[PDB]
């Protein structure tokens, strides 16, 4: 079981204009948008990631190329390819994430419920895991 | 000169890694985020846009490849090329817009001010110089 992580759809209005995805913050997703940010030009065997979160909300959404993002919680670990920008990945709190084999040029959106805070990071894979399995077991 | 458009600078943290633009509602821009919607695989000689808005705000961001925007109110046009993700072209009411050269890959978020509410859009051209004549002159 890979608790607090969604695979959310959303719109896209296609035609031969083109493609657009729209995201109304409480509508699209379950919370109001705070922040957004974005990844891009990450070279080819980078990972990043390896933090977890104990109150934000987050979507992440692959708008070009493809990304591959590592879900761990204690005793499971799921590897998600997001490569549709219709398609959000909602993760909760206390899953730890990496990400890896960043195509060129991919971009990764995040849509935030909160704004940046450094103290609500855990960087600490220890620490994590040590918060983690009182939440997951 | 051209009313109701800015340019903003948004951090870029760069390093190996690879690199990252946060915009956090209200500070890196001036209004809340209630919408954000992205635009993907256009085809090189289409044209989007014809429009304005009576009340939205907005920030235009090209996060991959490169897109111009031809902006327009009366007796004035500009043509701004996107192509840096680390630029957003706020465009507030009342200014006309078309976007066009997208290039392959080319990836164009929008930050909205206001859900989408079809009511708000101008589409009549001379709807729109009607209302802008009586703004800006
Ligand atoms: C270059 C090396 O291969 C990368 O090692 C990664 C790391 C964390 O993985 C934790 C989870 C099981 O995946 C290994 O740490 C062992 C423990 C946590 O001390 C810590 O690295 C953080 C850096 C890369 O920012
Ligand atoms: C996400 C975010 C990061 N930053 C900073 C914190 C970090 O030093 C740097 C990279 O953030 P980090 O969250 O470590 O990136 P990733 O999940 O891709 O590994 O940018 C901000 O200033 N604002 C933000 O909203
Ligand atoms: C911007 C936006 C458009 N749409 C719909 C309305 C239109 O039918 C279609 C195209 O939108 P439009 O804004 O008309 O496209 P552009 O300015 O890129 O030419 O998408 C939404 O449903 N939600 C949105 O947030
Ligand atoms: C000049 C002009 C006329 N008609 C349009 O629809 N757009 C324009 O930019």
């Amino acid at each position: 079981m890979l608790y607090n992580v969604a695979l959310i759809k959303f719109k896209d209005i296609a035609d031969k204009y083109g493609h657009l995805t729209p995201i109304e913050g409480k509508i699209d997703i379950p919370f109001d948008i705070k922040r957004v940010y974005y990844i891009t030009k990450v070279d080819k065997d980078i990972t990043r990631g390896y933090h977890s979160h104990k109150k934000l909300h987050q979507v992440l959404i692959c708008l070009n190329g493809s990304v591959k993002i590592r879900l761990k919680i204690p005793d499971e670990e799921k590897i998600i390819e997001l490569n549709d920008p219709s398609v959000g990945l909602y993760i909760g709190p206390l899953v730890w994430r990496e990400m890896f084999d960043f195509t060129e040029g991919c971009v990764l959106l995040v849509l935030a419920s909160e704004y940046y805070d450094e103290t609500d990071y855990i960087r600490n894979y220890d620490f994590y895991i040590d918060e983690a399995k009182k939440r997951f077991l």
